[PDB]
């Protein structure tokens, strides 16, 4: 099964102190703080892809955290139901095998597991190891490349059967071509009929999305389709540079991207 | 089973030299001005079984106050009253070489009921059952997440049967929801009849506490209940932002919070 | 984990005075005759993970048997064997002040996966998605069951939890909840429905405090082809309260409107 | 605390038959019926008197006479000091749980915490984020019957008095909670105080220092439980005034069930 | 969404024999009904809400007829049939209407942008529509002229799936596709797009039987087997092509085989 997600006039603070103060001669104590999310409105139907974009600190992860209940609204309405699956910006590797890391407590299913490792391009990493997917890794994933950790992390999120998938920029340690292929095979094909929210800065991902949400300083800059945004603002393509770009990338990230490029052509 | 904690006009210096210095028509000197006390004129009283929340910004002397109760820091003036054994959970989550079970038990006599009640309240059942070796898998001084280490370190402090529990911000590496759940199940439920002092910046924790103590640069800013303080200072919610906020968190703290979030939606 | 439940030659009195008099009795006298035991010579065994259906006419002692297991009622004679935690769903659908989450969680620790599973099995997913507690009779019934089912226990005692539901919703929840989600748990279900007795590993029929039948449904069908609604303690719809009737109707409307 | 003495006490609820009893032979008092007749007992400081009898026997009326609502036409009543009264009716004031328990007298944190412990109100208070200071209205809406019963007893017990009059305060509780609170509150916390408890429970009679059985306003039995067992091995639910569960209101049965549910869920 | 239940169902296509079976049922004795042969005899199965039933069996076993009975064209002479809601039907015959591809898929029912897009993706029609100059608005005549067999099959499936129904009856919709495309569409359409819908799929593919929640094997009008694929394989380790109704490639028409070849060519030439 899958779920709708609806937000109506949502405002939220990470600080518990400022939240209560917002819910209240005159005075205005709320001003001493700043809302992380302000007047958020959207509705995504069952099985749709919502792409969320915006510059650093805009509140993209925070929006996901609010769906997950870590951040609570001080105003407005959130509607969604069922199980959540989360893929974080941080790729987390569990002590155990690659199979164990993907399955993560869920019952093993042959067809599902194979679909997922195929979609996330782990077949060559899963067979060309000493003892297949039974090789033991530790917490952190020292013996794995950044690209491997990202793909295992995505595989784990996609293997879980859920009503809502929250994907926080899962391709950032991958090279361009691998990102394009996995977006298509995983997010567009394997997850085709699951409601999903993807944090991304890729214009292509926005193009394929059913709905887009541009966040600016916690506020809704634009909600609708990419075509509508392009028609109103033919310049926006340039503002997409002011989101997540190279040279601002850390050292290990660039090295991971290079390693993923090397993997492609070494075959 | 549990102790009262009293402090009367307590002033203290970490530096022994400035402490010794501490204890107009005519000529006078004032050498004690050369040093600043870490704690100054501290007064509070916590009854048996009560919860005291201690808050304040970085460097205000919260850990130092706990250190004083432990006898690491010594008073130059005033009296400190507390009896029985002390248990201490630090900001630093310490992992002993050995197993998880031995890490929680750590010398203290083994009891089946108590141990299982502790690992439940600290949400360690799922961590213990997942490993092939159960709670008999070996650890160094790592292949553990920040959240796991924090949970084990709390479990250890809680397992010990003591008259006074000192909890120095034990939830920092946990996500919001896990923190809420463990505060309720461990601090509030399993430890309900125990005297405990909790260093925290969370409004909810201050609300639940019987008494609160707000420290400012080593001095008592407020002592009483949270309601009394909110009634006196409708501002205070804003002051609590200037305590321990996300903007200062290190990378490994931020990432520990994130994988605790992952754990909830990926495991069990 | 889960537990076995054993009852050997059990007799019990709700009135302590008559209970203690049976113990004192344990030319001649028989002062114990002045009272009447609520349960008399009860014998059954339910294996770990099995379902016991308890049926019988109004006042036969179905709830009291559950109260005895919970220790509210004490035996004057015999042995009762059960270990671990008990979870109880009453005929009364209790709603606490607080949220729906707080009502379901009710003093045990929150677990995300388990929570979502229980919401699914009790058909509360749409209800929950739509705040202090407003509710339909059906919603109250489902939340109250969800609470009992959410608690991790060795033994589940379910006292007629489906009464305020329409036939179709009761069937679906008995399947998803009692049969599937709770498949490996020891459960005792007070019910009057043929389908439930068919599915149970064992059935106990009570009559005026005594054991009328113990065994399987198929064994009962041979010995009693003459169905009795009175003896089984079946629903008398014309005697249902206006509240109960309208709850059943509302649940029927819900199926076809939402 | 106080002693309670009653010597040859007879009383009428109606003022008319009062002085008529206090008076050719004529007896106009006969067309009235005395609610209590020739009552005799003596309970020492710190002792528990258990009072039992069928419905309408005069158990509550006896408490009412001690409180002064009912005046004797004959005999002597001796008791001194303040009285605390816990009624069959569980009453809730406008205001918070704390204020409901405190009820006017000066706050004492130690005494208060002891009372809420003994009356099992700790989970009730700690559940709310507003704790002790969340408001309730008159009637006790949004509270369960079990909670009202516990708050009402808490109020009665918190009050410092020489004599405590407890009129069947457990009726809306399940068997187990009644047993636990009888023990922790009436038997332990109030062990130093003189108390009179109207009850039907055999267990309460055993723990009492003295028991008084009423029947139609007259003293059927006065003495210990052991003496009563000797004299009367034939237990009678009717005579002891045992609760007929089938005669319970929907709200009372549902209260008991909610208390049962509270125990196994929390 | 709906449940489908059949219990001891018998049916005749010929009305005369159906009425004869019922008239002799209520009533020295006679048995006139033996003169006819029922298309379906003693049918028993159950599929729950949102589940996939796979129906297999040899040619003439009565697979389409069972679908025809659910649709009310064939009437039961005996037994219980339970189902509710709207039915959508995809036939072995790929029907093309006069009109555009859009009109063909929509089929009068209201247009919904997202639903339409979801269906054309799941049925692999995105390439086809875009490849045409006027896109969705290219005019098709009745029957077959302009489109390939694979295209006709995908449009016909898309129409069935676009309709909002509580029961989807899919009578061997992939026969004119190559193996790889059939695999992909069974996954993307039948399993994912229709994941929460009650569906009955007539098929001869082991893969489909494996994925189904329940299978129903038909043999000369009667229930040969009902259960899961695991239960079947445990109770029958010997595979029979004839019994399962496995479509023999030799017994395919020239147009069918060439449609399969065209689909393979499409994959490698675009
Ligand atoms: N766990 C948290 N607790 C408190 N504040 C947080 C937390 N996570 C993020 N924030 C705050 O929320 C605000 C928005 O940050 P957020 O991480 O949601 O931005 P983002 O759009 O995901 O940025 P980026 O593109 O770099 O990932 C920031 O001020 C940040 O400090
Ligand atoms: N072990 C120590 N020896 C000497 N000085 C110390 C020691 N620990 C803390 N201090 C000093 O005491 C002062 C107060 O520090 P303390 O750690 O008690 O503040 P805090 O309230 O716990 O701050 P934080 O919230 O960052 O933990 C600081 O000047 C600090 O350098
Ligand atoms: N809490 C109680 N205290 C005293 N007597 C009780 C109590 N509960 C039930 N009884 C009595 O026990 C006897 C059996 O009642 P019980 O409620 O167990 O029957 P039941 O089978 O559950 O009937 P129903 O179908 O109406 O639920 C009755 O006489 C009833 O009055
Ligand atoms: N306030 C009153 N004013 C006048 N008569 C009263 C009053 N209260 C009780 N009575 C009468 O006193 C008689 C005895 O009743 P009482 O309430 O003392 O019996 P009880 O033993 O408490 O019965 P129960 O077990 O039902 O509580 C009854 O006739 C009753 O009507
Ligand atoms: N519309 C109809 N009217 C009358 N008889 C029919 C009709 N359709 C099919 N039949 C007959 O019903 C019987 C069963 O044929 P049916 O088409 O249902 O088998 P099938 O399993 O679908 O075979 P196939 O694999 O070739 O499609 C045959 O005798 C057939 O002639
Ligand atoms: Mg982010
Ligand atoms: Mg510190
Ligand atoms: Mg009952
Ligand atoms: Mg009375
Ligand atoms: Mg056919």
């Amino acid at each position: 099964s899958t779920t709708e997600v609806v937000m109506e006039n949502v405002t939220a603070f990470w600080e518990e102190g400022f939240g209560e103060l917002f819910e209240k001669s005159f005075s205005n104590f709320s001003l001493l703080g700043t809302p992380v999310l302000k007047d958020i409105n959207f509705k995504i139907e069952r099985g749709q892809l919502l792409a969320v974009a915006g510059s650093t600190g805009a509140g993209k992860t925070s929006l996901l955290m609010m769906i997950m209940g870590e951040l609570e609204p001080s105003e407005g309405k959130i509607k969604h139901s069922g199980r959540i699956s989360f893929c974080s910006q941080f790729s987390w590797i569990m002590p155990g095998t690659i199979k164990e890391n993907i399955i993560a407590g869920v019952s093993y299913d042959e067809y599902r597991y194979r679909s997922v490792i195929k979609a996330c391009q782990l077949e060559e990493d899963i067979s060309k190891f000493a003892e297949k997917d039974n090789i033991v890794l530790g917490e952190g994933g020292i013996t794995l490349s950044g690209g491997q950790r990202a793909r295992i992390s995505l595989a784990r999120a996609v293997y879980k059967d859920a009503d809502l998938y929250l994907l926080d920029s899962p391709f950032g340690y991958l090279d361009v071509l691998t990102e394009k292929e996995i977006f298509e095979s995983c997010v567009c094909k394997l997850m085709a009929n699951k409601t999903r929210i993807l944090v991304t800065s890729k214009m292509e991902h926005l193009k394929k999305a059913d709905k887009i949400l541009i966040l600016h300083e916690g506020s809704s800059y634009f909600y609708g389709t990419f075509s509508e945004l392009q028609n109103l603002q033919p310049d926006f393509s340039s503002k997409l540079m002011g989101c997540d770009s190279f040279d601002q990338f850390s050292a290990e990230r660039r090295n991971s991207i290079l390693t993923e490029t090397l993997r492609r052509f070494s075959l």
